[PDB]
């Protein structure tokens, strides 16, 4: 068990073929989960499942530059469930982050922050018990 919020260093930033894997369990009365890939204070890629946004479940993705959020990208496919174990895998490709949950492809997020080598930490937060967070090169 890792304490949330958890910061996972990404030494030398991200690069294509890097695979980040997060294993956890959603708390039974969850409101949100967030993964934040950071370039100093900027958030290159925010991945944010919301369990009760006006009584709908939605995943919101965005980028924060100079303390300002950008244009949201929303996905209504929602593979998380309160109480239940999950696996999130984020594969860095040359033009996007590719996200799979529980082994099924979920979404892609085009790189808006293009200095991939400067995206040097991942913060993991929200209503989860965190079991493991790791990376490897495929
Ligand atoms: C496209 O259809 C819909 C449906 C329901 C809500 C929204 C929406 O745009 N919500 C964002 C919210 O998603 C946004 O919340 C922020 O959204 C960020 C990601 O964009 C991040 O998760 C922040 O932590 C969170 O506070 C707040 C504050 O920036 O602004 C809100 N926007 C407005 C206009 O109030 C859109």
């Amino acid at each position: 068990p890792l304490i949330v919020p958890y910061n996972l260093p990404l030494p030398g930033g991200v690069v294509p073929r890097m695979l980040i894997t997060i294993l956890g369990t959603v708390k039974p009365n969850a409101n949100r989960i967030a993964l934040d890939f950071q370039r100093g204070n900027d958030v290159a890629f925010h991945f944010n499942p919301r369990f009760n946004e006006n009584n709908r479940r939605v995943i919101v993705c965005n980028t924060k530059l100079d303390n300002n959020w950008g244009r949201e990208e929303r996905q209504s496919v929602f593979p998380f469930e309160s109480g239940k174990p999950f696996k999130i895998q984020v594969l860095v490709e040359p033009d996007h982050f590719k996200v799979a949950v529980n082994d099924a492809h979920l979404l892609q997020y085009n790189h808006r922050v293009k200095k991939l080598n400067e995206i040097s930490k991942l913060g993991i937060s929200g209503d989860i018990d965190l079991t493991s967070a790791s990376y490897t090169m495929i």
